[PDB]
């Protein structure tokens, strides 16, 4: 029957942001801009002309600024992570290091990480806002002109077929999402998504079972583990409890761990409205510092921050997601009206935010090495000296087939240990591009069947591994060490002295690379024994 | 400037000429074409958005497409289909004829309403664009006999029913031109629920992994969202909610037009060299079309799409057998709607046991053990109707120290949330709810004296299975989605108990006559579905 029933109709919109527009950002404008625009009247409405060469000059100064530079939020967070008491000695080193970092990105010259990215564009296109609808060709221009013409790196992968891939050379084609809105202006989100962050976007399909304290604070603290290191932490960890599908929860997931959403209201209402949830962004917050995982190597600092947003859900669903924002903190909005181009400040003086060591040298017998390494537990922080042989997942696969069927591992495999790593482009007159390692774990697959054959007894990333490549290590006298995550720029400038491609040509960045280092920061993470200096937070 | 853009997705079909649209009658007064600095352009009444909205999501419940109608004739002309497999289908096909009559909607679940918009760039609104569709949407929900699925949170936790199907997911895009393009999707929770990403790696990008994943990953759908499905798999991608919203997409095959080859600019392209692969795992499976056969599945869609060195996202979503689903565009002719199939009789080929519920469970009980997992049966008499608030309020209950429902000592439970009743009708479409999604309460009430005869859809853990067996009990499969008929044929009479508060989620009283249902578990170790996990 009908007694529960209601009445008349009011629209909500499920997003209500208090700060719309962003007046809370600071915004430049790029001059001689107001050439782009002519204020109109048509059928009695004010409408804005936009030339659509605007796109790729807009999305060019936001695709050059944003890999060098930070918004101070982030920066916040780096300096409050050194002068904190309660921060472990290994997070004041990682921040310190990643402080360093982007000291030297600021110089426009090496850019702030290596992986530098797909370039995303959410766009929002007002009724009256006249761009000759080539916003897409235009605004893909950009991108290129940022990775073309500067020192960036080209990270997309196109597949031909199944198996077959090449890169496009350019890192194009970007996202373009552009969505219609009200008024006659233009704005812009641009993002710069790394992919070790992209791939740390998890979903999963839960009940109302989950939808209380106990429930919801026990899923946080099982599922955090499982985000690891191996996004360059502190994070900006977003959640976002229930959704219409979960592309759009993921979306919006997406867009909190950005900080997009956080003018948002605190609380929900009878038509379903989008809200920030202080209570339990404060909880993720303390689940974080509690977790002990740390900047990368142990300590409080995992994460930055946490943003939460509760959204409704059909009363068959649940979506749930979690995303993070990495090390490289790189977005970046903007806005055409009337008056022309603006474009969010980002912070030109970093310095404000301004406040173990064991020499290994590696150009000895690799057998003498092990033995070194053999002697001290595993989170014994290490500073490694000597040849480095670079390779990640193309250069696996392509060692991987001929290693398929089942001789020889072909010597090369055999003499160094493995460092899963693609560099940035090198800039003029310098040694090395932006240059910081990839995720190990993603690579575990191939450590077994290279070590059963002799090889591959030592590997070299960032992230949490897999059980087997701890076995492995236990059974052949192994060691994985850690660099940091994130300071691409200085490991380049200082520490990277030599880049030549080695094997597999027809490769982009993806190619087998020879480096000899020094002074290479790493910790032992797995021993020959079957420890993980990860066992105690990761488990 | 050595610069060639290509768009990831590529349709050959971009504005669907393949699809045969109808004009709303007089629509063509709400519009005026207007031309502006050189370009034309098209002021549009924004009621046409409520209307086009309107009889959108009111269409959409009651007919299906030509192709997901000719997969059920196939399932039925298939000598390899199982007979299980033709019934169901035999009922989608009767229930969609049940649903044609304009009346009852073919699912209970009138989904969550989703909206693709793509507003061309000289494609003038008025800029309400959100308001009047959502006015249209209230409009189609109110005045039809469907269901309010949406569910507000006033906190966290603290949740209530929004009362009108409310908020809508409104995804508009910005693209060239001068027109507005549609896809409207009424899309079931169920099935929602069962789309799943997985993270993998290029490891997985060889014959033996992926073609083990797809066998490992296809059981986990398990027949909790209603089969046959539509499925979509979607390799790669810039994101997850990319690689999601395509997946999705390609399920409800708005993508189905993209091209057969890849390039070197970075195109999405379909496999169907893949989508053969993928079918015939589904076929030998035996999970069926809900209840065991080859026609677990209509047909697959794989795109490969181009990505990020460092990732392999992979997206898997379903359409089910509730496929709702309408393209739409507005043009300077008015407003124009994808006609669908009014007739889908044309698609059927013209060329048991009776149980007495009114009885103590112990009688039925002894009965039923005489009989094994698998049978097929035609139910007549009383059932006992609880759903998701039921089921979070009786742990509740009993966590007060208040054992088991009165409701739930009486009668065998039928898990089932009704939609909204026809005037003069006895019952609006009533088909199950999934069970699986309530199993964390099923071993502690089961352990707690109560479910012991459950009937529902999908698949459930091996200890509701070891319950049944352990406790001599049952659990009966309704086929899922058919749930018009249901109302029309079996259900006779229904009446609301307690908690009317909780809306579709409320206690109903039901008399149920032939009510069809599959032995799923029996109560001697037996599992219908035991081989669908291998
Ligand atoms: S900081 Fe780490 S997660 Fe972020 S883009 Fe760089 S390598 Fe990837
Ligand atoms: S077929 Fe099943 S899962 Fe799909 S909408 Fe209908 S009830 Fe929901």
């Amino acid at each position: 029957d009908a007694s529960a029933v209601n009445a008349d109709f009011h629209f909500s919109a499920i997003f209500q942001p208090t700060d719309p527009h962003h007046h809370q950002t600071e915004f430049a404008k790029v001059e001689g801009s107001e050439k782009y625009v002519e204020e109109v009247e048509v059928f009695g409405r004010q409408a804005l002309k936009v030339n659509p060469e605007a796109l790729t000059i807009l999305a060019h100064r936001a695709f050059s600024d944003v890999h060098h530079f930070f918004r101070k939020d982030h920066l916040e967070g780096w300096r409050r992570a050194i002068e904190d008491p309660e921060a472990s000695d290994n997070d004041r080193y990682v921040a310190t290091t990643l402080l360093k970092n982007a000291c030297i990105a600021a110089g426009r010259v090496l850019p702030s990480c290596q992986d530098t990215g797909t370039a995303i564009v959410l766009g929002k296109r007002g009724e009256l806002c006249w761009t000759g609808g080539e916003d897409e060709k235009y605004l893909s221009k950009g991108i290129w002109n940022a990775y073309r013409y500067h020192n960036l790196r080209y990270s997309q992968t196109a597949a031909l077929d199944m198996f077959k891939e090449c890169n496009t050379g350019d890192n194009l084609p970007a996202q373009l999402d552009l969505l219609a809105v009200p008024g006659s202006d233009y704005e812009f989100l641009f993002i710069a998504k790394g992919g070790g962050s992209a791939n740390k976007a998890y979903l999963y399909q839960e009940t109302k079972a989950l939808l209380n304290p106990k429930s919801l604070r026990a899923f946080i603290e099982e599922k955090l583990k499982t985000l690891g290191t191996a996004a360059c932490p502190p994070y900006h960890i977003a959640l976002v409890i229930g959704g219409t599908s979960a592309e759009m929860t993921m979306k919006t997931v997406k867009l909190a761990s950005c900080r997009y959403y956080d003018s948002l209201p605190t609380t929900g209402d009878k038509y379903g409205r989008a809200f920030r949830d202080p209570e339990w962004e404060k909880i993720v917050m303390e689940v974080a510092q509690k977790s002990g995982i740390g900047a990368q190597f142990g300590g409080k600092y995992f994460a930055h921050q946490a943003r939460v947003i509760r959204l409704p859900r059909h009363g068959a669903s649940c979506p749930v997601g979690l995303a993070v924002s990495c090390s490289a903190d790189r977005q970046i909005l903007a806005h055409i009206n009337k008056s022309g181009i603006y474009i969010e400040q980002l912070e030109q003086n970093p310095a404000q935010y301004l406040p173990t060591s064991v020499k290994v040298d590696l150009k000895r017998p690799i057998d003498k090495v092990r033995q070194q390494l053999s002697q001290y537990p595993v989170g014994t922080r290490v500073m490694l000296n000597g040849t480095l042989i670079v390779a990640r997942d193309i250069a696996h696969a392509k060692i991987k087939e001929m290693m398929d069927n089942g001789e020889p591992l072909p010597e090369y495999m055999k003499t160094s240990p493995i460092y899963y790593a693609g560099p940035a482009k090198t800039p003029e007159g310098y040694a090395s591009g932006s240059f910081g390692p990839t995720t190990a774990g993603r690579m575990d697959s191939y450590v077994d069947l290279f070590q059963s054959h002799g090889g591959s007894y030592i590997t070299l990333a960032k992230g949490n591994r897999s059980k087997q490549v701890t076995d492995a290590c236990k059974k052949h006298g192994g060691f994985y060490l850690g660099s940091i995550g994130g300071p691409a720029a200085i490991l380049a400038k200082d520490s990277i002295k030599q880049v030549t491609c080695l094997a597999f040509p027809e490769l982009g960045m993806e190619a087998v690379w020879k480096i000899e280092v020094e002074d290479f920061p790493a910790f032992i993470v797995v021993d020959d024994k079957g420890n993980d200096m990860y066992s105690k937070t990761l488990a």
